């Protein structure tokens, strides 16, 4: 009864930012065999500080305040917030759940936005602490988020060169001034004691803080500091997935396995408990609210596939609901 290591390739992306064309190709293989097996591989040569993102998000993490918390928590933890479906803060209950967070969005989301003005599901106006208890906090997380989506850009296009397609494929869906992408600083404490509530059993005795699921979304760019944790299903079971605090852990979500007819799939995973304090930083390549993509097959010779197209908001407005009814609200 014990556990194997899967194998996560480390493939360095940096030709993905540039135009030696042959280059691209032989990391869009890198990413095709990737993801034609346990789905999950390290971007290495990524260009993002990412040390920075680990010290900003623990000096926010380690100072604000039970009061900061309320005053930024989602509605599922204040009445008062209706608005706040997605971003803000997501509260730790000690004695029952460690895990606790802060999800924020595309920051063009304004009153301005018309998405906004219309009240599309999905779309909200970040929250934010005060600038004076938490100085240059709102100014990092927004640049961040335009940093990831720059890499997120880039491997969308080795994704789609990956599959047979024109680069721009995926990433003439992801745009800055609609991406319903977003991003979520999550905070794994050390406690002792640790609260037997906050920890799952699952059906093979692993003892879990997050019970296995697909990501909603396009691709999933993950940055986590250096404790393992993730566990992939293979068909012989979990297999654990190696931690890199350098570089980025890429995956595809269930659209991408839609579109693809499976092709791509979205790699089953879960979340070993560990009792260590740690840092789990994902960015969820989300596209348009109208953004369709036609699925196809790579598997036939002329790639017809009859799955119906999905529009990406109805997608991640159910897909989102029923990670919570499924997984717990986090
Ligand atoms: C690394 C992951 C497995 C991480 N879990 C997660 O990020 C889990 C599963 S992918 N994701 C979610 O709950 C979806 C959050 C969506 C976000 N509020 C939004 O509005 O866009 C973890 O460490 O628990
Ligand atoms: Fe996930």
């Amino acid at each position: 009864g014990s556990v194997s290591k899967a194998n996560v390739p480390k493939i360095d992306v940096s030709p993905l930012f540039g135009d030696d064309q042959a280059a691209k190709m032989r990391v869009a293989q890198q990413i095709d065999a990737a993801s034609r097996d346990t789905g999950f591989f390290y971007a290495v040569n990524h260009g993002i500080n990412v040390q920075r993102l680990s010290q900003k998000t623990k000096e926010f993490h380690m100072s604000i305040t039970p009061e900061e918390k309320w005053d930024l928590a989602i509605r599922a933890y204040n009445k008062e917030h209706q608005d706040q479906v997605r971003a803000g803060y997501y509260l730790s209950i000690p004695g029952k759940k460690a895990v606790e967070s802060f999800c924020y969005l595309n920051p063009n989301f304004t009153p301005d936005h018309p998405r906004i003005q219309a009240k599309t599901p999905t779309h909200e106006v970040n929250v934010w602490p005060d600038e004076t208890k938490h100085p240059g906090f709102q100014d990092f997380a927004e640049q961040y988020y335009w940093d990831v989506f720059g890499l997120s850009s880039a491997l969308l296009k080795g994704y789609a060169l990956a599959l047979g397609k024109e680069e721009n494929f995926f990433a003439r869906h992801f745009k800055p001034d609609d991406t319903l992408a977003s991003v979520v600083l999550i905070r794994y404490p050390y406690l002792d004691p640790y609260p037997e509530a906050a920890i799952k059993t699952a059906a093979d005795g692993t003892k879990l803080s997050f019970e296995w699921h697909e990501d909603v979304s396009l691709i999933t760019v993950l940055y986590q500091s250096n404790v393992q944790n993730l566990q992939v299903e293979t068909a012989a079971g979990y297999q654990d997935i190696e931690a890199d605090d350098t570089g980025y852990l890429i995956a595809c979500g269930s659209y991408m396995a839609h579109l693809t007819n499976n092709y791509y799939k979205a790699p089953i995973h879960r979340v070993k408990w560990v009792n260590a304090e740690r840092q789990s930083l994902p960015f969820f390549v989300n596209l348009g609210y109208d953004s369709v993509i036609d699925p196809f097959d790579p598997r036939e010779p002329n790639g017809k596939s009859d799955r119906e197209p999905l529009s990406y908001g109805d997608y991640l407005q159910n897909g989102l609901v029923s990670l919570i009814n499924k997984n717990g609200q986090t």
